[PDB]
């Protein structure tokens, strides 16, 4: 993601496009006028146009245009499709390495070495600012030893002391990743993966949250710089016969992880924790109700998680019948047995069966979350955690249960937040308080299965807050089992 510039103004973007760019040149930058949103600065007829990209929480909405899952999918679309006519021809690469995984800057010699010893493995690397020589940089690689390679900045160009000269540190790292440096003793300085700083033991969660609260925006931006690596094919969703099956024509499921209906299409993806499964799907459309019940039956889904409220826009269509009423959705029959109302949710006991087959009947428990706000995320994660614990205990109670169907609007915002929290809290529930948990790495893993899961920093912070809250209730529980009470 070279076209994204994290620390530039609107005026700086115009100068960089007029002096170092041409007609068709472009870049992406965070909106300083409205935090959270983004701006697409494109050069046309020797003039710079700034187009607003609204990050609503559910999608990336181009002002007076189309809606997308990620900023990378927006850029990828306009570089090969029509239209705006404004053209996205040449991506203007960023010299700023601040948003990269491997960059640290603030780090020192002994500090980088201590982090590489415990957190690192063979091939772990980092780029830090030089202490003894201001302006220069240091590349520290683990291989079993830690090797330091100086990066000299000579006239805005970077080099290791010999060879090619690069415009940016990202260009230096990317080149030596493909062509690795050879040590004098025949050792190979492999740049396999950057040093993991985000990986933390679930006991030091409160301390990490404290650090990011003074932080969170820096960590989430680093994760957003990885969305170019998740540009998998979405051809099945692009089909003419599948266009109206999509709520948003560009937020499409990945072909390798999509749910194939054995008329085989549905905007849904199977989420597998690649280190309980989930079906991350969009909000039901009036023409996709039949396809939804085909998916629940085929995949043997027993728990449905509705993250959108019942009560001025449509996010999900009533795919279930009224209490005590029975409905036929093509070949599938749904019977609403009982509706249980809690303050945060509504539990609907639905009986799904194939028409003409009584033996195929199973109980599908639909959990309808209502307390979620119209705009933004709640500050207290207690309500969501009590809901997910109830969802997990219902899922665990059923013997032959398939994936948990989770849906919102585009099936990427709330769906992504609810799935990631449930994955992370499942590790803490099974492996106890002492276990390794990585928030952005879990999101990136979920993101490789469905386009842009967890699109906002507020939703990213909410996961950290929900994980911290869940560990605290667990810690208080064990402490209470040891408490003298009367």
């Amino acid at each position: 993601r070279r076209w994204f510039h994290p620390n530039i103004t609107g005026v700086e973007a115009e100068n960089l496009l007029l002096t170092r760019g041409v007609d068709g040149s472009f870049l992406a930058r965070p909106s300083k006028s409205n935090p959270g949103d983004f701006t697409l600065s494109v050069r046309r007829n020797g003039a710079v146009t700034h187009i607003k990209i609204q990050n609503t929480g559910d999608y990336y909405d181009l002002y007076g245009g189309e809606k997308f899952a990620t900023l990378a999918e927006l850029v990828q679309y306009y570089m090969e499709h029509h239209g705006q006519v404004i053209e996205l021809k040449y991506p203007l690469n960023c010299a700023d390495p601040t948003s990269e995984r491997w960059f640290h800057g603030h780090l020192s010699g002994k500090e980088a070495e201590k982090l590489l010893t415990e957190k690192g493995k063979h091939g772990s690397f980092l780029v830090r600012e030089s202490q003894s020589h201001p302006g220069d940089f240091v590349l520290s690689v683990r291989t079993s030893k830690v090797t330091h390679v100086m990066i000299r900045c000579q006239e805005l160009k970077y080099d290791v002391g010999g060879g090619e000269r690069f415009d940016s540190l990202t260009d230096l790292v990317e080149h030596y990743k493909k062509n690795p440096m050879v040590e004098t003793l025949g050792t190979v300085l492999q740049l396999k993966q950057p040093l993991n700083t985000t990986r933390i033991n679930a006991a030091e969660i409160e301390s990490r949250v404290r650090e990011l609260s003074k932080g969170f925006w820096e960590e989430f931006e680093t994760l957003q710089q990885q969305e170019c690596k998740l540009l998998y094919s979405r051809k099945e969703g692009q089909r003419q016969e599948n266009k109206n099956k999509n709520r948003y024509k560009n937020i499409l499921p990945f072909d390798h992880t999509r749910v194939v209906l054995h008329s085989d299409y549905i905007n849904a993806n199977i989420i597998m924790p690649e280190f309980k499964s989930y079906i991350a799907t969009q909000g039901c459309l009036q023409n996709t109700v039949n396809d939804f019940w085909r998916m629940v039956f085929q995949e043997n889904s027993r728990v449905i998680v509705m993250t959108t409220k019942e009560v001025g826009k449509s996010k999900c269509v009533k795919y279930w019948p009224d209490e005590y009423a029975l409905k036929e959705y093509g070949v599938m029959r749904v019977r609403n047995v009982k509706e249980s109302a809690a303050h945060d949710y509504t539990l609907r006991e639905l009986k799904l069966s194939k028409v003409g087959q009584g033996n195929t009947e199973r109980t599908v428990w639909q959990y309808h979350f209502r307390t979620w706000p119209d705009h933004g995320v709640p500050s207290d994660p207690g309500g969501v955690l009590d809901f997910l614990e109830e969802v997990h205990h219902k899922q665990e109670s059923i013997m032959d249960a398939g994936p948990v169907v989770v849906h919102c609007s585009a099936g990427i915002g709330r769906t992504g937040t609810f799935i990631v929290i449930d994955i992370l809290i499942d590790i803490i529930r099974e492996k106890g308080v002492d276990c390794d948990i990585d928030v952005p790495k879990t999101i990136q893993m979920v993101r490789s299965q469905r386009s842009g899961m967890v699109p906002t920093e507020a939703q990213y912070r909410f996961i950290y807050m929900a994980v911290q809250h869940y560990i605290e209730t667990l810690q208080r529980r064990i402490e209470e089992e040891q408490k003298s009470k009367r």
